[PDB]
């Protein structure tokens, strides 16, 4: 029950509510799949931090599927960018490309390969963050300036260390749930 307490204590209510909604979609109980719960919250918060550091970015993640696809289709219709096969996380209006955001407890390159093999689209930019301050991005183009990426890396490390002080990090990292 400690993972749920930590989640509600370190993530703001909006993020927690969105994550619980995602889990209700999956038919998953956040009191049981606690690690997936924390992972969902962390990925949501990274996506929102990313989109706020720009308005440069359009947030697709966190919307219900109806709204997410409505926004994707609006962007495609008004830009001509090819429609992604999977719901991406953001749209970058400056570079004019969709972005998939990855947050992993494994090596950034392994998860990068996983994401790139999955989405199978040369056009969606991919950006992977770890909990150790590492990143990897398509073409090594990290989109953001050093300060914003620093802010995200700090937040992720801090989440890791909070989990560690509560003896939660070990279970969370050995689990691939949420990636
Ligand atoms: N939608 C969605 C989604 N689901 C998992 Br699992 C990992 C992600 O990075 C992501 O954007
Ligand atoms: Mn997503
Ligand atoms: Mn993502």
């Amino acid at each position: 029950s400690a993972m749920e307490d930590f989640v509600r204590q370190c993530f703001n209510p909006m993020i927690v509510e969105l994550a619980e909604k995602a889990m209700k979609e999956y038919g998953e109980d956040p009191k049981i799949e606690t690690n997936k719960f924390a992972a969902i919250c962390t990925h949501l918060e990274v996506c929102f931090m990313y989109s706020d550091f720009g308005h440069r970015f359009e947030i697709i993640e966190g919307r219900d599927r109806i709204m997410a696809w409505t926004v994707v289709n609006s962007i495609c219709n008004t830009t001509g960018v090819e429609k992604p096969k999977f719901l991406p996380d953001l749209y970058d209006y400056k570079e004019n490309r969709f972005i998939e955001i990855g947050v992993t407890r494994r090596e950034v390159h392994i998860y990068y390969l996983e994401k790139a093999n999955k989405i199978k689209s040369e056009k969606t930019h991919i950006h992977i963050f770890s909990f150790t301050g590492e990143e990897m991005a398509t073409k090594a183009d990290y989109t953001l300036d050093e300060e914003s990426r620093a802010r995200i890396k700090t937040r992720l490390f801090t989440i890791r260390q909070e989990m560690a002080s509560r003896s939660l990090w070990d279970s969370f990292r050995q689990s691939e749930r949420g990636e």
